[PDB]
């Protein structure tokens, strides 16, 4: 790998720990890093680590550095995992990006149903405000992310979500609609119908994906269409079925939704848009209940 001054970290500097993300992510370890910023080398910073398997191809590898690249173009941003380094001579590759230490945001809002303090209703529009200023910067930075769900936005110590995953272009026809989650859940439950039926993927389909995701956000953690095979959810999207109002969620957040996953991708709202409309409720939402 030819090196990058950049990002470069001597690897000596890191100190590898558990697996992060049950698989789902490949091989991601928490990690220490010590004088991480060169202005404190005697601090130490928890961060996540990605590296290759043992029995790993050499696509495998290519698809690792694509990500690191990728990661490098788009920048940083408060709301998405950020690239912090990387450990790329004399060893196998590491890619180091920050730690959000409380899971995942599904996880995280499943914890917290009522029989951990239950959120506000506030609180639940804060988060899918902070998810749709992440993906308003990825969409500026001509980033499509294919896999946006509450399984892909991560939860810091601070309560800050951020997004996922959004480096790899996965191979895209290549996808098995029949793979589930770690969570036994059916990813083309989040997917556009012009992404699933004429695999064309947009910022459009982001943005269903999103709307998929605000039904998670009100329903704690709920499973979209629960009990329904890939065959049937096909009929129901061809019908143009939509899932229901969550209990505890306002008309306004229910179109949103709606519009979310509107027929004609050109008039679903942009990830621009969002942000200044959930924003705006924000500030009207109460965190008395
Ligand atoms: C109450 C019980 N809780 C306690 C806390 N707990 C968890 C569970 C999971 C995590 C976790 O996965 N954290 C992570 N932080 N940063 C992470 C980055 C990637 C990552 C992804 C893609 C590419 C990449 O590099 C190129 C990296 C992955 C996972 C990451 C933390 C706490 C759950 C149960």
């Amino acid at each position: 790998l030819p090196e990058d001054p950049r990002w470069e970290l001597p690897r000596d500097r890191l100190v590898l720990g558990k697996p992060l993300g049950e698989g789902a992510f490949g091989q991601v370890v928490l990690a220490e890093a010590i004088g991480l910023d060169k202005d404190k080398p005697n601090r130490v910073t928890k961060v996540a680590v990605k590296m290759l398997k043992s029995d790993a191809t050499e696509k495998d590898l290519s698809d690792l550095i694509s990500e690191m690249e990728m990661m490098k173009m788009i920048g940083k941003h408060k709301n998405i995992i950020n690239l912090l380094g990387a450990c790329t001579q004399d060893g196998p590759l590491y890619v180091i990006v920050e730690y959000a230490s409380k899971g995942n945001l599904r996880e995280y809002l499943q914890a917290r149903r009522p029989p951990e303090e239950q959120l506000s209703s506030k609180d639940l529009v804060s988060c899918a405000y902070q998810v749709a200023r992440g993906m308003e910067y990825l969409a500026s930075k001509k980033c499509i992310h294919r896999d946006l769900a509450a399984r892909n936005v991560l939860v810091t110590e601070d309560n800050v979500m951020k997004i996922a995953d959004f480096g790899l272009a996965r191979d895209i026809h290549h996808i098995d609609y029949y793979k589930k989650t770690t969570n036994g859940r059916l990813p083309v439950k989040w997917m556009a119908p012009e992404a699933l039926f004429d695999r064309i993927y947009t910022h459009q389909s982001d943005v269903w994906s999103f709307g998929v995701l605000l039904w998670e956000i009100f329903t704690l953690g709920g499973s979209p269409y629960p009990g329904v095979p890939v065959e049937e959810l096909f009929k129901l999207l061809k019908e143009g079925h939509r899932m229901d109002k969550p209990s505890n969620c306002t008309n306004e957040l229910y179109m949103m939704m709606r519009d979310c996953w509107h027929a004609v991708p050109s008039q679903r709202p942009t990830f621009k848009q969002l942000v200044e409309d959930l924003d705006r409720i924000v500030a009207l939402t109460s965190n008395q209940e």
